[PDB]
């Protein structure tokens, strides 16, 4: 999971509302999948793909690496649009190649169908 | 080891000099010890740390991860100087050089004992 300081508390249900229009879209019948999610957990925050909420829950399930760069490209798109700042020294993909995603903007927001992906 | 593109192939010996020129500085005796390489390898370039380059010769070494962020972060600052591209896809540390960090130039190095920490005994 990616550790994060965001710059106030109340900050985190924008980055929460803001999660919910990054994944992967179906742009043909305008669906799109929620990837990662933002977790406050003993103190610290993070940015978590689905994946490590469902090995959470207790589900044995992986993340590819096409997750983990998904993941890590989405905190960084949110650090450039100065909304989280990851906290340094981490070992992070900070170039993307391999899978990418869609943003959607908030007001495209109600023309597209957002469906989280942690296996609801 | 970080793959890396070079603009022309000739950029190759230019970054294997720069490397040379830039680590941890003991200035009382002058000497500048460099660690990170760089490396072609099947038509690929690699930054590598030298206990990679130990440890791909059958030594013992365990790189810290103090040493892959001091090989990230040179990593890093040859790209911002614009003589290498990172490749993307890959998992890297911050650029951060905190600790003993010394860059010297090309014009001063006649002064400098240049020291490969890869060829140190012992």
């Amino acid at each position: 999971m990616i550790e994060i300081t965001l710059k106030k508390p109340e900050d985190f249900l924008k980055v929460k509302e803001t999660l919910t229009r990054m994944g992967i879209a179906n742009n043909k019948d305008k669906v799109l999948y929620q990837s990662c999610h933002i977790l406050q957990k003993k103190g610290l925050y993070y940015i978590v793909h689905f994946k490590e909420m469902l090995r959470m829950d207790g589900r044995q399930v992986e993340m590819t690496e096409e997750d983990e760069v998904r993941r890590d490209s989405i905190a960084w798109l949110l650090e450039d649009w100065g909304l989280i700042e990851i906290v340094p020294g981490q070992r992070t993909f900070m170039k993307d190649l391999t899978n990418n995603f869609r943003v959607i903007s908030f007001k495209q927001k109600h023309e597209w169908k957002l469906v989280p992906k942690y296996t609801i």
